[PDB]
């Protein structure tokens, strides 16, 4: 099992960490959802399916910088949405094949009402992203570090 982002930035076997750089809305209005899709961004794939099923879920989600300051979080993870910051690990989802399958991750971040201006700054982290991965077959248990960095600013209007 091993992971990778759009750009071709690979986490081998036994887990690491990447960064993301992501482009975000430039533009967010209070009462508005800033999307973060991860599905388009990483990508996961089994290395062995005709013997091992590995199992992987969101372990930990946190919030930085202006995510953390501005917004209002929800991290939705295989159609279910959760509190992001994270307060539990996600249940499991399967990856049972070689082909690469994108990992199932989108942040819904809603301005808080105090947000206003500047809200994300172009360059900043806003999140990391914990996958863990376990399996059916041994005793691994690794960690896909996934540090998210904003590409450019984000406004929310006054
Ligand atoms: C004849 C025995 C060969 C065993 C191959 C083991 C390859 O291990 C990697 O891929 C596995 C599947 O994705 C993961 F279960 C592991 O955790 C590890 O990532």
């Amino acid at each position: 099992f091993a992971c990778k982002t759009a750009n071709g930035t690979a986490i081998p076997i036994g887990g690491g960490s990447a960064n993301v750089y992501v482009n975000l809305a430039p533009v967010v209005n209070v009462g508005q959802n800033l999307v973060v899709d991860l599905s388009t961004q990483i990508f996961c794939h089994n290395d062995y399916p005709e013997t091992i099923t590995d199992y992987v879920t969101l372990q930990r989600g946190s919030a930085y910088g202006g995510v953390l300051s501005n917004f209002s979080g929800t991290v939705k993870y295989s159609g279910s949405s959760y509190p992001f910051p994270t307060t539990s690990e996600t249940p499991r989802v399967v990856y049972n094949s070689r082909t690469d399958k994108p990992w199932p991750v989108a942040l819904y971040l809603t301005p808080v009402s105090s947000a206003g201006g500047v809200a994300i700054k172009a360059g900043s982290l806003i999140a990391v992203l914990i996958l863990r991965q376990t399996n059916n077959y041994n005793s691994d248990d690794f960690q896909f570090v996934w540090n998210i960095y904003a590409n450019n600013d984000v406004v929310v209007p006054t």
